[PDB]
C-alpha cells in the first residue's frame, strides 16, 4: 500500500551512471491525497546545507512516479527484507539508483539485491554511501 511506504527513511547507497553529498539527512517520505508523495532530505554538498523537496506524481503504472514537472521518472523497487527499497531515477539525461532503508546500519542482504539491481541495470559497482547525520 502507499501509506505503508510513509515515515522516516535512511539514504544508504548511491550510484548515477554517467556533485556527492558529504553528509546525508533522514529522509521523509509524506503520503499526498491521490497517492501521490512528498520526499524531503537535506544533503551537505561543498561545505552548503542544501535543502532537497520532490513531489512524486502517481502514474497509471504501479510503483512508477514522475517528478520535475514529468522531467523525470522515478521508480520504486523492494528488496527481499520489507524495510529496504530501492529507487531508480531516469531522465533530464542521467540515471540514478539509491538504496534506502528504515534504518542506518549496515545491512548486507538488502545490499546484495542493491548490487544485482545495478547489474540488471548496466550500473557500474562503484557504489558511493553518504555520511549519515541527524542534523545538517
Ligand atoms: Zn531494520
Ligand atoms: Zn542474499
Ligand atoms: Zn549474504
Amino acid at each position: 500500500d502507499t501509506m505503508a511506504m510513509s515515515g522516516k527513511w535512511y539514504l544508504k547507497a548511491m550510484i548515477t551512471d554517467r556533485k556527492k553529498p558529504e553528509l546525508v539527512t533522514p529522509m521523509t517520505l509524506t503520503v499526498l491525497e491521490g497517492g501521490n508523495l512528498k520526499a524531503e532530505t537535506t544533503l551537505l554538498t561543498n561545505g552548503q546545507c542544501k535543502e532537497v523537496e520532490l513531489i512524486l506524481e502517481k502514474t497509471s503504472e504501479p510503483k512508477k512516479y514522475t517528478t520535475y514537472g514529468g522531467k523525470r521518472v522515478v521508480y520504486i523497487e523492494p528488496t527481499e527484507v520489507k524495510d529496504h527499497y530501492i529507487f531508480y531515477c531516469e531522465g533530464e539525461q542521467a540515471r540514478m539508483a539509491k538504496l534506502v532503508g528504515r534504518d542506518p546500519e549496515s545491512n548486507e542482504e538488502a545490499l546484495e539485491n542493491f548490487r544485482e539491481f545495478l547489474r540488471a541495470k548496466g550500473f557500474n559497482q562503484e557504489i558511493f554511501s553518504p555520511k549519515q547525520s541527524d542534523t545538517c
